[PDB]
């Protein structure tokens, strides 16, 4: 069973394997008094382990290394964070300091940045422009346009057909947009129709937060951005 937000006290990390040599990891912190859960994802990429995002914050994202060590064994090396907010980059001068190369776009770097956040070694280039991918060891990362954010990626495995969306994408339990400040409720909608149409053959969908759903996540969300659009 998937871990949910009330079974991880603030400060652990759970992994839960979506696929051979796939895994998401879980957290949990606190936003505006209230506490929520966070995904990202762990790919093997070799002998190495590709991180995709943080443990939204130091002490989870201390606690998440701990963990891979101890269920996977295997070195983190290379990691790639999605969008600039804490809970994508917060961590990233501890995996710095572990030895982890961190890796963002040159749009989300400019915006952590500007926002006080930390700010990834290295720019991740070739993602300029919406329908832009690039390899990235085990997989692919694919800008589909604003949404979530403007400079927001997601993720696929094509060993295993696993597309993680990162906060681009919700979870059904979710019917409403919540904290929707930096995204662009006019271009979301395109981004995932974007997603849709590069991804077809996706077996598994990871949102940001909450449950693993299929595809159908990705129209789940278009609604709950509408709803937001309409009323
Ligand atoms: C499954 C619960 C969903 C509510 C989450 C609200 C938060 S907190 C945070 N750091 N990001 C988000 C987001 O929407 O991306
Ligand atoms: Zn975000
Ligand atoms: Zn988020």
């Amino acid at each position: 069973e998937y871990p949910t937000v009330s079974e991880i006290p603030v400060g652990e990390v759970r992994l839960y394997q979506i696929a051979d040599g796939v895994w998401s990891h879980i957290a949990t912190q606190s936003f505006d008094g209230a506490v929520y859960p966070s995904n990202g994802l762990i790919v093997r990429d070799g002998d190495e382990l590709l991180l995709i995002d943080t443990a939204w914050g130091a002490k989870n994202t201390a606690a998440l290394l701990a963990e891979i060590e101890k269920q996977i064994g295997l070195p983190v090396t290379r990691a790639v964070s999605t969008h600039f907010h804490d809970d994508r980059v917060g961590g990233v001068d501890v995996l710095r300091a572990a030895g982890v190369a961190t890796y963002a776009s040159p749009s989300t770097r400019r915006l952590a940045e500007v926002e006080g956040n930390e700010i990834p070694t290295h720019s991740l280039e070739g993602l300029s422009s919406s329908g832009d991918a690039v390899r990235f060891g085990p997989v692919e990362l694919f800008y589909p346009g604003a949404a979530h954010s403007t400079d927001n990626l997601v993720v696929y495995v094509p060993s295993a057909s696993v597309l993680y969306g990162g906060c681009a994408i919700y979870e059904l339990s979710r019917t409403s947009a919540g904290n929707v400040a930096d995204a662009d409720l006019a271009e979301w909608p395109t981004s995932i129709e974007r997603i849709q149409q590069h991804y077809p053959e996706a077996q598994f969908v990871i949102p940001g937060h909450g449950l693993p759903g299929g595809l159908d996540l990705l129209k789940h969300t278009t609604n709950v951005v509408k709803a937001h659009t309409n009323r």
